[PDB]
């Protein structure tokens, strides 16, 4: 017999559906950062990568595979064909077209019209995590095309924005970001909302201590912290050409909550119809409880009139683009 | 009174000297893969990054800082000046020209090291140096020569990755996790490495004993191709994606783990091998080394076949021929 | 509207089942060591504890629950009733007393195993209770499970102790010290000298007296120290707990994560080494999501084979008289 | 030539002083749960255990050591002699006196002082720059005692205080709200035990204040009786004691979380016991739990929580009581 048969006696060839599988779609900088972070946090028992550039895809797969001795994810697969993604619990979408606003979103619609039905065909029960920008519109697109219930379509939304905010808050106060609490909500990008009323260390509200916090009268101009959050991508892109590591870590944190059913609260993009006077089918970031069935619950943050008006404006602008899209 | 001062009462401002600081020199694809892997393994209380391309260096630093909420490394710094590297326990050198002859690669990397190593030694006189830049066996010798450090504190990444690839391919053939598939690739990193067939085993069961033709031309199952693929796999990845990063980053982070936590695990890394295998020259090659907080404290003396010994000797001869002409 | 409703808008409520549930049966020193080790390795989304002492059981559950902020296991439950164990992927049996011992632990298993099978029909069973090789056989017979899903902790800890002791002698971390103790867990275990190595260098080839009474360094006494270790620890602190907990958690990891790592655990060895009886002994097994999918056929000396066969004859002698 | 020397060539015979060493004093149920948790979190390159019962001590060491293959802490040592503790970064004290029934509270504390008169000077002799983490009860008073005996600056003397109390509170809150305790924020401060103070104003999920949504929160007229959450926090230990005989696992995990912040210099905020003179009208040398920034120098900073009048009066009454006991102690 073979050396394998001389060395190993088989009790059963009988294999099983992979039980904790993750797919990442897109193997650019963002997708590969998501992949390595997922691998180093031992979240999946099988990882699949899909992209349309076949050589790059195979090379990235192989490079990860060659690290297998130092990982605990025993199977890594890839291919242009979505059959490699079958029975994924979670599918992370990072592919898309990069930038006209309506035309750009329509180009990503046409891309998602190929990707999403493929994903659904092979993992009809998966959760979808949309990272591709503009994430709030593209989470809607994914939801529309998939037919999935709202709970199973999640946008990375303001998760990273909020992490950057807490990083920056930590530097100002000299405290680890883990102990600096603060939420950036709404539309990911220039119109996101820093919720001053919820910023705290050890349950001590900064706004109560410093009533002018986040206003034009603030002697310390904490508004600049939010400006830095919305500028951060630009600044990093100007310096290294793209952003990758921070988004990969933040996405892995979201995957952890879903795959381990933790029901931690994260600021991610979900369908907000019914809240803040919004009546259109639009997705925006609010704090959501994340777990095994995706977004089961959301936190009803108390917002001021101005903060609600900002979320409503974003919603109006997003709906205006969305009604003009062709599915 | 500022918000910070209303919120927080300071007890003292004293000291602040990093206890488990790691520096990565060179923030190319390799250096950054090393950095992310080290960060996600919680090996350091401070990570410093150094490079000559200041915009890229700053951008990478910022990108890592922006993920601090998800990490347990509270301080990440960078700069072109080596003062950012002060008091490092471990300095990882992943700086150099990225290749694509091998002699011209030596030429330029020796010049870069002539600048880098004195600066590293100035600010971290007590560090361990881990050399990844290629050709790693030569550049490990070079870093040793320049630094003046004792042998134990100058470590080349050597065949650690070659071995990890071998174990992955073995595990694929056998349907066993690479952790349970043992085998060692030693000697000169890359094209001339040597697989030690006699040590290949699962659960202490020697494959060579079961299958006497293993590694020879008579082998009907062509296990020699597994080592051949360790070489061919690498060039294949370069053809497909243009470089390799993740596997080398993970391998380097494993070495950093053994050193930082003083584990005294055995790794095939590149060390000063004068006194073994008839080798009488100051050559660095990979053998199994015990790694801990003093770097390479001991090495294992592997019994090699005549053929295996002759391949290590030929490498040592070649390397010394190159090294003996170097001008410091 | 309650405070909860004021704070949280529900999208949907239907209850889900755990994806990675582990049950630990018996909350003595061993059970709880396994449970804390399993919790700190983030292997489970639900942990179930079962025992017959209701006060102690509730107390241990609560004590773990109070640490939840520091863990990644969102639900910990306990109960005398096996309904709390339903849908388990892995069930670890540590219940029983620390001829006489076997019979007492068999009667316990006549109650435990059917209840386990009833609520988690597709689980892997990991038997830790002693004598582990016999009670693994008992679990298999009673359960009706195929043999890949009935696993004894076996010599996994014996081999871990051996590698610790080898590592102390050589000044090398046990991770890089390789050596296997096989066969019957306890007094009659077999140290496989031919497989002992560092970096693939055979100690036996380097030191031909290795394992014999002629050995001036008395490496044979390293195996004796393994056999006597539990006795020495039990003498000092009254029981052993931590090492077994950590070794059980390592097995759990390989199973839950489908790693296909090789571990020396107790499996049906009929058909190997001339053994004809339905006896379980430790050999290196590939462990994954179907339990033991494969085993490594270690090449043993004629002496080593005779030892395994003698253990098999002795175990069957006990097993044949057992009343199910 | 020994087998070892035939197999291994030695470049240098070692040995560095330990670099990330932790000592646990007391190998009872609490000390050992601290030890296992510290080991499974890879916080130390060397762990020392010290206690006076030599047999039990040796047995616990050997049992841990037999799990070495599964750990990443290469040196585990123990001894009755404190020379095994030399050069520890962090020394965790869990040793103490068991209460006798009917005993005055002063009397119990004094018996613990008598134990600390042996332990603390031994700790200081062999690790004079360490951080001391006091776990032994009553923790707030015994942290004061360790401070006085050691002569250490206050930043290096830390009581485990209300770290566990707050974690229980967040566990209970999370069960009520259907949210992981990591995302349920709330602080129990002051004196560990029956007189702790639940700071209702800081209780929140995602920055949304429960007190602002539900003004009755924590009061007697609250129809959801949220004050019972804090009642369960204060009675948790008693109920676990009654049920299983003692508590261990929760305190082990909480101490390991404190050790992580100190050893990795994280500057995370924890409610631990610190010398609080000069706050809340407290004018005595007493230790109470407030949110503290923990790192490699121990407590570098504290958070100044805005308290209500009744909250402030509760801390002051604790300080007065603690002080009244402390000024009677014989050092
Ligand atoms: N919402 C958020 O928080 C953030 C989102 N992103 C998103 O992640 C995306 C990825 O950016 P990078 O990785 O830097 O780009 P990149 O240029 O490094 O790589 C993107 C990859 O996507 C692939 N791709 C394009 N269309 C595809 C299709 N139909 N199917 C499969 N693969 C396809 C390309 O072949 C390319 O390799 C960005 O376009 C952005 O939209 C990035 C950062 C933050
Ligand atoms: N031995 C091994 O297993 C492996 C070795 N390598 C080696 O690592 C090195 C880097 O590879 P890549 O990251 O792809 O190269 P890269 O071109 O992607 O980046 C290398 C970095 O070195 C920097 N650098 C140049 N001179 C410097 C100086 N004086 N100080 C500090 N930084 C300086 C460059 O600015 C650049 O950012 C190469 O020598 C490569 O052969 C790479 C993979 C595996
Ligand atoms: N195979 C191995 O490597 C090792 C095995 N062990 C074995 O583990 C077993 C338990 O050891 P310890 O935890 O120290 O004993 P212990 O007495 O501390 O705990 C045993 C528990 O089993 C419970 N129990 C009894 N009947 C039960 C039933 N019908 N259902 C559920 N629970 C029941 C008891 O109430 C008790 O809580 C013993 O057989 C011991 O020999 C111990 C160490 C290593
Ligand atoms: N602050 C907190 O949250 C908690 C504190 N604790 C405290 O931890 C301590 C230990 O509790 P357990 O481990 O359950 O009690 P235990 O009695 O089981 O263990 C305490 C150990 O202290 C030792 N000891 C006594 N005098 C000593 C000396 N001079 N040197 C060294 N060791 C000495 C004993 O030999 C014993 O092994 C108690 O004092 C208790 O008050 C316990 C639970 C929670
Ligand atoms: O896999 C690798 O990537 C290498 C090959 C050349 C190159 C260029 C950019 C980044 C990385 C790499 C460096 C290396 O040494 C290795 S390892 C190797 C190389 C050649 C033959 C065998 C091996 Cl194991």
């Amino acid at each position: 017999a073979t050396l394998k048969d001389q060395l190993i006696y088989n009790l059963l060839k009988e294999e099983q559906t992979p039980q904790n599988k993750i797919t990442v779609v897109g193997v650019g900088a963002v997708g590969m950062a998501c992949a390595i972070s997922i691998l180093m946090k031992d979240l999946a028992d099988e990882l699949a990568l899909v992209d349309v550039i076949e050589d790059k895809l195979k090379g990235e797969m192989m490079d990860l595979q060659h690290g297998s001795l130092f990982l605990r994810t025993p199977k890594i697969v890839s291919g242009k064909d979505y059959n490699v993604t079958a029975n994924s619990k979670l599918v992370i979408i990072t592919a898309g077209a990069r930038q006209s606003r309506l035309n750009l979103v329509q180009r990503n619609v046409n891309i998602f019209k190929f990707i999403i039905p493929n994903v659904v065909k092979y993992s009809p029960n998966c959760k979808l995590l949309i990272v591709s920008n503009p994430v709030d519109i593209l989470t809607y697109v994914a939801w529309k095309i998939s037919g999935f219930p709202k709970n199973r379509v999640i946008g990375s939304g303001c998760n990273l924005d909020s992490a950057r905010f807490r990083y920056l808050m930590g530097e100002r106060l000299g405290v680890h970001p883990l102990s600096c609490h603060g939420w950036v909500l709404g539309e990911h990008g220039d119109s996101s909302v820093p919720v001053w009323s919820g910023m705290n260390v050890a349950g001590v509200s900064l706004k109560t201590l410093h009533p002018d916090l986040g206003t034009d009268k603030d002697k310390e101009q904490w508004k600049e912290v939010h400006k830095q959050v919305v500028e951060s991508a630009y600044e990093v892109i100007k310096l290294k050409g793209y952003t990758s590591w921070a988004i990969g870590l933040s996405v892995a944190d979201l995957a952890e909550s879903i795959m381990k059913n933790l029901r931690r609260v994260h600021p991610v993009s979900t369908m907000i119809k019914g809240l803040y006077g919004i009546k259109d089918d639009v997705f925006l970031s609010v704090p959501c409880i994340l777990g095994q069935n995706g977004i089961s619950d959301l936190v009803k943050v108390t917002l001021t009139s101005e903060e609600e008006a900002r979320l409503k404006k974003s919603a109006d602008t997003l709906w205006g683009i969305q009604k003009e899209l062709q599915f």
